[PDB]
């Protein structure tokens, strides 16, 4: 029809997207009916906060901008949670929103507000179209800076006026945004001189090195070198079966894991894709001198206690291949053998349930453990936030890229679902496992809706306390009272019902193992019901393995 | 303890605050800790969007800021719609966040961002404290701008290190905001005379006419005057049922309404309270010169069509007050007697169910006319956004201030059933009915355990057509086909049941009448599911009465 | 011609402007080439900075906004302190600014920069017009905003297509910005029964207090009611001459004047229009608990060291007058005299050269005392900001509303000269004498040519020292040391000569009065150069005073 929408449109037809998430509205309308013509799937969301989640998880998985759409005002805002947490979590995302006409930009006028100056804040790029020529420059850049290291957020407006008005503006090439060379070679050389000469060279996989490309450049390097190793939580799926023996867990949240102290324990860090988002530098790096390489797509943040001595800034795993081609094995000598033994059965007795535990309800462990054990290693699993997700941040192994999501930077309740949707999106075919508390789970679980409406083939673990947790132990530590956290409980199974939904219960902790596996293999969307005890939570936070570790040595 | 934390709650305290809603988080935990030992009471909600939305209930009810608490990064976040909403809508509210300590401000760190710098561009007040000392003056200050004329949103961060740090600091008297003098003598008495002299003066109430105090006022000059009137959506409830023969309804949405026709043939227009976002002044002020006298707290925004003759600019209720002493009876000549006689005459026609109308569901005047029907006068009935609520914001009538909630600045989905919550406590010991969409019903919804626990007595009526009518209706009269509206349909008795609260289900139309009664004597939340038929909705956008007005003229 | 161009110089026109400060560039020309056909004189400036000044003088002067038109890019980025200034010392400005073409918003294109959001945290107001039609409407509501109380800064940014393009959009009424009544009849009765019974009420005149029609009504108020008063640096013009028995002194800056004195004794505190930009209350507002009273046109900040028990909000000059009508004269018992006498001993003996004094150059007072027998009451002088600023806010006197110019909010180095240009065409015919340090005489000195250009009669004074000394002693009560103060000497003479202006020095200090006399005799723009003496200043900040009083009492 020749208007500002068909230029959006041809936009989203020459990027290669397949399906825009959105939620329509008067501002926005002709964007939504062009797309009747031509264009990606419209996926209709519940609400505009899991559009932009769904987008996120596009993003994450394809490492191709998940698109989302909405209307002015209330639609636009309804973004802001969902871009803010894109953006810091390295997911590339193009939010597209009305705004009202040009003459009334100004005026106290139906959904009407400064759009771009909302989302500055917390996008890498926002801004607003003021004239129907610009809209396939400004959407093409977009798609280009939410995908370039790092990755993130993008967000264009579109005044009413402007995506209607018909036009003779040609659309432009999408450009591919083009992937950086490795680093140069005489950083990469000094990182093998540095690697070489440790006594305890061990490796820190951050964010973005979590990603498929990176995962397997690292794995390489691992095997080669035979390099000890850590994960943060995006970096989950960097472990393979095989690198089980040079693994010491995920670091993140409390300083008192057995990764703690194994960073603790190195002269050198080769820290990958680090966002020290995952995890303040300034809890790991202490004690005091060791080298620190840091290799990411780009420069570094100086902290306190970040200092690289060395920055090898470039594509990820070209530089990793780089390192790996020339580095040898590394020899370690018997006393750091051993400092890595002891931590490695540190980290074995972390992943047991307690001898002396007894309870009527399911220890975090037994639902981690049984869970891993009834979900293929290929099967995407999602998490959300919460008590839950530290158990599972922490103990739930995964062993492919990308098969173990959580939010790690914004920590947004509520994500798990909507990610999980998203994620079946891209993966036809696959069952999909969403793991959230029952308070995070109310954030988004309208979306459901969306789950049953799509048939999607979601597999939903709800973790039963009725609390919110991770707040409450966190207060017990610091006040020794509680604030705020308490809530009636739903019947989980009902809800599921209601909506068109499978829904089961375990009823008793025996039945773990069965329930779970009948989730796997029912029809349609599951919502799982699983009571827990989380007694033994405030443990998550002790300080007992660094003091235990401190009197050994 | 004498923390920052303790300068908070003392100003709440001082302010009267009775109900904090919030969600509590790592960022803002002393705060909440805080609130353990005096204070307001804590409401726990289980998205801070509805928590916000709560807050701005109790605002509009009160005259107070409501008042939301939430933590750093994503709980934040999830305030923008809320409070851009509340910032539009004349509805002071306070909300007060919490932010990673100021030595990590600048930094990559879990949940970290420019709290001030994105609520800027949609509050009234947007400050963060870096100095526990100015704790007391920064809430004093968000309080006194937020009730201000316009009554808008304030937004206040505090980073963790400055809620946590021991301070001797002295809290400040809570210095109310003081009123405005009426509007210059001057001023008053040229109003009168060009309403004295007019052929056929009219009132638009709007915005700030809906208070309490100014719709006392209104009835007064509009009684003694004679005056014909019409009401914005939000000026719902200045109609009494002696003042039914000069009332010519709401006007809003599409220009197609006799209260438009009456404005159009009005010489002298006297707005009261008038935001123009109601209803832009494009729409009704147009076919011919006319005098605009614009009554309010603020000064006008001027506007091709809305270029006011005389501002009066001070207090409303006592400005009124000055022109009803002055002001006599105006009298209409029979020209203008027979204009007001016929539009009163389409006003009836336009409010009948149609005589050809058949159908298995209910018309949409059945449901407002049963509904209204069955709600004592006294009763607060909140409404979504959709084709529902312009069925409710044009046909509802209201009979006291404050017993219908209307969204109508960033007309945002979800907020009728939070609005109930607050209004529940604003009011306890009454029914509060709250009135949605099955679209905009699931934005919220979630909201329903807040509800069942603390036992509110809320209705919620849910128009049930299972698609984004609002959107579709608009989408046809524009483009001939729809967009992204369908959506399934979920059990909406079963729904409210799994959350412990009570679900009715209208099967049949001839049961609409007993089914709400049901509702209103039940015990706990109730979901009512209210079948509607659409057929007739595109209807609401027809140009058909100015058509005919036009030829009758 | 009807292009958006012509718009903006139709409103012009409307407002009543005469006067346009400005520099031109590509971006803007279509308005400076509307301005050749009709609307205000254009005046040149030879730094948009000056541009801005000037606009500020005329604004201050006036009540009617200073108009300031420049280029995109650097032209309005240059505008930057101006505004900021105008906008914190509640001076009426509307800037008028270009940008690049709509097109090309988003681009690295020439200068292309966020013009609005560059201006919108030193602003009122700051808005970029994207469709020709809104001009109208943009430009109005920016002049009423900048003049509505409190007055200061509205910004406008015009994209070159949008002033290029041609149109048939009307021209909207310049609808003045509306008078506020006067405060409440009860706030008004209860500050008259607190004054009443003060055994020490005190007024104290500030920002607002100083426009000419607030004066007039202070100075009923103040004569009737028998009060002393203090001014702010902005209300000097307050005093009369047979008001001196009751006046108290210029406070500010340092807390050692005789006003702190008669402000920590007084127990009951009327301000004025009061911004405390000018002097926090935390200065003068402590030792003991005395009773605020707060007129002012705005609500005031809530501080620690100022919690109004009172707010009379309105517009000024009524407010004052219904107290003034009702108030009657203060009796002092004998304890209060005998304060207000010793007081007044203690000023006299401020006001006067050490008898020690000896010198090869004038002493500050010497210099301040000289020009005001040299300059008639009705010529208006304005003071650039440094030690000579102090000196002269303290004890120059003025005799009439708006001929004393200080920058007292932002303390703005290179005002005066500016100012003096501004003024000079405010007041054609009459002198105007500008007065400033040598380092701020640079700051704004190229803008000589503008003065000789214009043909202005202005005589400009400048203290010479050779440094920035007000940051100099300053330095050394804190450091004991300088750094950075020093710069080499021009010759004044020979530069105001090289621009076609008239040089004097005064080789002497006996040649004072005869060279300055000299210089207000003189036709078109002189340059005084004046040697003083600086070796008293650091008194200027001594607590001498203070400990006195203290010692008295
Ligand atoms: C949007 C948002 N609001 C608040 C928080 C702070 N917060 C962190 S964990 C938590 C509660 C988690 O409760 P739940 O989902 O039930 O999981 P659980 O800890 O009980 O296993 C909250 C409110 C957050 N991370 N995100
Ligand atoms: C947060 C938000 N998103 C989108 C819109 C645009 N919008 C206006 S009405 C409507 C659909 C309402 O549907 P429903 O609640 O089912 O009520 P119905 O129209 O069917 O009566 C939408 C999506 C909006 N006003 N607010
Ligand atoms: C734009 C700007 N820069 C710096 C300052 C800081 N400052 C305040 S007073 C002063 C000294 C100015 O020296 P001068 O004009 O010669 O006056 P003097 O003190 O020598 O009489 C300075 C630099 C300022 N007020 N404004
Ligand atoms: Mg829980
Ligand atoms: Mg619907
Ligand atoms: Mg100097």
């Amino acid at each position: 029809k020749n208007r500002g929408a068909e230029l959006v449109v041809d936009c989203l037809v020459e990027q290669g997207v397949t399906h825009v998430f959105g939620i329509p509205g008067a501002k926005i309308d002709a964007v939504f009916d062009a797309l009747q013509d031509k264009g990606p799937e419209i996926i209709v969301a519940r609400h505009e906060q899991n559009a932009a989640f769904m987008a996120q998880a596009v993003g994450r998985l394809t490492g191709k901008p998940g698109v989302v759409l909405v209307t002015s005002g209330p639609g636009a805002s309804n973004l802001a949670t969902g871009l803010l947490t894109a953006n810091t979590e390295g997911d590339p995302v193009v939010a597209l929103a009305g705004n009202v006409i040009r003459a009334d930009r100004l005026k106290r006028t139906h959904q009407s507000l400064d759009n771009a100056a909302l989302f500055q804040p917390i996008t890498k790029y926002s801004v607003e179209v003021q004239d129907v020529k610009n809209i396939p420059e400004a959407v093409t850049n977009a798609f280009r800076i939410a995908s370039a290291g790092q990755a993130g957020a993008a967000f264009v407006s579109f005044p009413q006026d402007v995506v209607n008005e018909v036009t003779n503006t040609k659309n432009v090439r999408a450009v591919a945004a083009p992937k950086l060379g490795p680093a140069a070679d005489d950083a990469i050389s000094a990182a093998i001189a540095k690697i070489q000469t440790a006594k305890l060279p061990v490796v820190l996989v951050g964010m973005k090195g979590g990603r498929p490309e990176a995962i397997k450049a690292v794995r390489k390097l691992l095997k080669k070198v035979q390099l000890p190793f850590v994960e943060t939580y995006q970096a989950a799926g960097t472990l393979s079966r095989d690198l089980e023996d040079q693994y010491f867990g995920r670091i993140g949240l409390f300083r008192n894991q057995p990764g703690d102290l194994l960073l603790e324990q190195a002269d050198v860090v080769l820290t990958i894709g680090y966002d020290p988002i995952e995890y303040d530098p300034k809890f790991w790096n202490i004690n005091g001198d060791r080298t620190i390489i840091h290799l990411d797509e780009i420069i570094a943040d100086i902290d306190h206690a970040y200092q690289p001595d060395l920055e090898l800034i470039g594509d990820i795993p070209s530089t990793i291949n780089h390192i790996e081609h020339d580095a040898v094995k590394v020899e370690f000598a018997e006393r750091e053998q051993k400092i890595l033994s002891d931590l490695k059965q540190y980290m074995h007795e972390g992943e047991q349930v307690p001898a002396d535990w007894k309870s009527d309800r399911a220890h975090p462990l037994e639902i981690v453990k049984e869970l891993r054990n009834a979900v293929d290693d290929h099967v995407t699993v999602t998490c959300d936030i919460g008590s839950h997700a530290i158990w599972m941040s922490r103990y739930f192994r995964s062993y492919e890229p990308l098969t173990l999501m959580i939010s790690n930077g914004m920590q947004t309740l509520g994500v798990a679902l909507p990610w999980a949707i998203g994620a079946s999106l891209v993966k036809p075919g696959e069952k999909v496992v969403s793991v959230s508390g029952d308070g995070g789970f109310l954030f988004s679980a309208m979306e459901l809706e969306t789950a049953v409406r799509l048939k999607a083939p979601i597999v939903h673990i709800v973790w039963n306390d009725s609390t919110y947790d991770m707040v409450a132990f966190q207060q017990l530590k610091k006040y020794n009272r509680t604030s705020a956290v308490d809530f009636g409980n739903i019947d989980i199974v009902k809800y599921a019902e209601s909506f068109g939904a499978t829904g089961l219960r375990v009823e008793s902790p025996d039945q773990l193992a069965d329930v779970l596996r009948q989730g796997m293999n029912a029809e349609g969307p599951v919502i799982i019901d699983v009571p827990v005890d989380y007694s033994d939570n405030i443990n998550l936070a002790s300080d007992k393995l660094p003091k235990e570790f401190g009197e050994l040595m």
